[PDB]
């Protein structure tokens, strides 16, 4: 059975086919590759662009989807194996793939990592769980990686530059501040995504400290060898804009200060000069910005990066919608 | 670009057109209007009557409602302008407007005020800034007015009376007991509607205190000067009561007393007799009465009085399906 | 007006209608019977197969659910006759259930007991209500009793032995372990539909304090006399199992310490080898083993157990889809 958990487990030819499928459907939005169908979208995490465009999506191919919410409107949810179920959840996740399995067609999952053990959220569990007991194709909807950010991204990357071949342009993922530490999902899909793109890609953060987990780096050392861009890690502001054609920004907490982010928060603090603002943006090759959204603004991007015509955040957002409407039609 | 924040924006052509599209659609519901199209129904606040007559209506013209509640499901937005966001809210209101504009063709909008500061409140910030921002049209689910409501209020009207014309009846707006300060939303909604109908209206309230916010006032006005009708304030019940064909009941804390509610509770208290009862009713001249739900019985209105074959507030209710389609077909 | 609050309402006669119904669903899926039609699905209490089947059955019979949540997203209801409402509640059911009645063409009703007080709970007040004040059908989603869980479980049980003649099967309900007491509905219910069937019931459970309640045990007795079958009621679990055809498992809190858990902890924790496992599951003729789910692992019962062949929760759950859809159907 094909699911769609991370676009490193597609091939080049599958993951081209899909962004073009999201073209068509880009300029005919209406359709019956879904029709009768379902989608039951489980989130265990807040949504708004995820939620919406899913929904929306499933309704213009002639489908439907139900939201379900563990913990809140339906019963919380237990991943553990071979556990006495005494506790706070109210059954396994054995049972509840089962089910929706009989019910719909599809099932997407959202769950964020606890931020409680980072070798215990690295391996993914919720996900795993969903595609190794569901009957029907599984969609990560954000855990660990972000996926369906990856594939809206590079669309709109493509538009931009009206070419589907990216290679060559030099592209920056570069960290930014926040009050507290985030996931490093979206960062992770970043560097994920522009590798696999065969873009010039440098990891621009504060310390070695905030170089995400290895297991990312190494799918993009061997994405670069495929695809012929390349890697690189700076903790130099100004070098790394500088002849850059994308900024993508996104905050992430340093992963060696996992669980125990008390002495993560003074170092994090002392590097709020990571917002992406005018300055930092003119020193690029006329690059665009974008970030996967929701943005705090003045203080992950100031009010006139957000504002500039540069940013292709916006068009990014939209392409989400069309982006999931191949995805399900492929795996449906 | 079009959008329907309130009646008073609107021409009493382009509003008498609504209620007849509303008459239109209540003889057939089924129809075309928003096929393949979508409203975003974005909830800051409860609902049960709006949510459900929203969702249905978009269902019944073809198309689909997405049902969004920012801090509950989808994240917290921020409303104001050119502010460090490293507090609650997550995303700008600039961003989320050009986000749903980019899937929905149409957005609904509600949010209670604050009560912390009127001053504040009356700005209608929420609602402004989703019309300021979002590239579609954008409809007030109620603020601090209800024109939805004023609409579905006003048909129901028409149809008790059996002609669209109501001048010359006489319409009793009073103030009813709750243990607590609420809205003035709909008050403010049923003066200006009333008015704009040229009927002749009394503004029933205990003291001065509680005359509505001047900018309703004024619109009432100006609508009674241009459709022939009346405006007045009492504090008198029976004089209120007599000859009333119309009595619309609705409960609010003194603008005067907003933020400061600790001093107005003793004050509301020695009203609790402003409750619509068969004795009050029965000084009219054989009059309707209605509430915009939700009602609490034996506070605001006795269960006779609720139970009576002159409340009309069911049917009201059900007008506001009619009526909202009417709105999204008028703005699509 | 005919409703489904209780198969016990229903003939034998329609409940085989409806069976058979359901099973032609199951073969033809997607259908009209509910083309442009709406069920308002009304929720007091969390629900994952519930709510998804409902919305997913209007969806496929060319209808739409409109979800509610009092006291989450819609306005809390007051339920008591004549009483001032100034606490919690916002709105009285008899207007709820006028104002649903404008907009939807079927209601369904979920509010499980409050357990403070069984004399109150067993009266069933919610669903009562919303029967007697609605204009269109009214559907028990699970209040005292689950009818829907009866039918896709007897469908489930036809479907396994091939056969819709259920007579002369063992079938076995037995109380099993929960560290906390639950709800008798599905139990009751249960009891309700194993004996409309005919077959041979055997109610085990610790003492004789967990006998359900007289009415359900007295609509058993009537089943019984009119099916051909027999109830039984037994505290020996190994005489219980012995040559069973069919084992349904639920944990329930003993009615006669409704209020006061407090000393029956102690007496439910002495019985927590109750647990369906394999060993008493082999002491049956080769029979089924079910349970409505959500199902904590481990507790109720064993990892085993649930992943055997012989368990067919699954199938049931599915055919909740089924037979609600030929509920609706026969409503409408």
């Amino acid at each position: 059975l094909k699911h769609f958990l991370n676009t490193q487990d597609w091939s080049r030819a599958e993951l081209d086919a899909l962004l073009t499928q999201a073209a068509l459907f880009k300029r005919n939005k209406l359709g019956s590759e879904l029709k009768g169908k379902s989608i039951a979208l489980v989130f265990f995490n807040p949504s708004m662009r995820t939620r919406t465009s899913f929904e929306l999506g499933a309704f213009q191919l002639g489908g439907h989807a139900v939201v379900l919410q563990p913990g809140k409107d339906a019963w919380p949810i237990e991943f553990n194996l071979g556990t006495v179920m005494d506790g706070d959840t109210e059954e396994h996740i054995a049972e509840v793939a089962r089910v929706l399995g009989r019910y719909v067609d599809l099932i997407g999952v959202r769950a964020f990592p606890k931020f409680v053990d980072w070798s215990k959220d690295r391996e993914d569990q919720v996900l795993k769980s969903f595609a190794k007991y569901s009957p029907v194709p599984v969609i990560n909807m954000e855990t660990i990686t972000h996926p369906c950010q990856e594939l809206a991204h590079a669309l709109a990357l493509q538009e931009h530059f009206g070419t589907p071949d990216l290679r060559g342009k030099k592209y920056v993922l570069t960290w930014t501040y926040h009050p507290k530490p985030l996931n490093t999902a979206v960062a992770n899909s970043a560097l994920t995504i522009a590798t696999r793109m065969g873009m010039d890609v440098t990891l621009l953060c504060p310390t070695p400290d905030y170089i995400l987990d290895e297991r990312y780096m190494d799918w993009a050392a061997q994405n670069v060898a495929e695809s012929g861009g390349s890697l690189q890690v700076s903790h130099d502001i100004d070098s790394a804009y500088a002849g850059a054609d994308v900024v993508y920004a996104k905050s992430w907490g340093a992963l060696p200060f996992f669980g125990n982010w008390e002495p993560e928060k003074p170092i994090r603090d002392q590097y709020q000069h990571f917002i992406v603002d005018e300055r930092k943006m003119a020193l690029t090759n006329n690059g665009v910005f974008s970030h996967c959204l929701p943005l705090r603004r003045n203080v992950k991007a100031t009010d006139a990066v957000m504002d500039s015509p540069n940013c292709i955040a916006i068009d990014e957002a939209e392409n989400r919608l069309h982006v999931q409407k191949a995805i399900m039609a492929a795996l449906v």
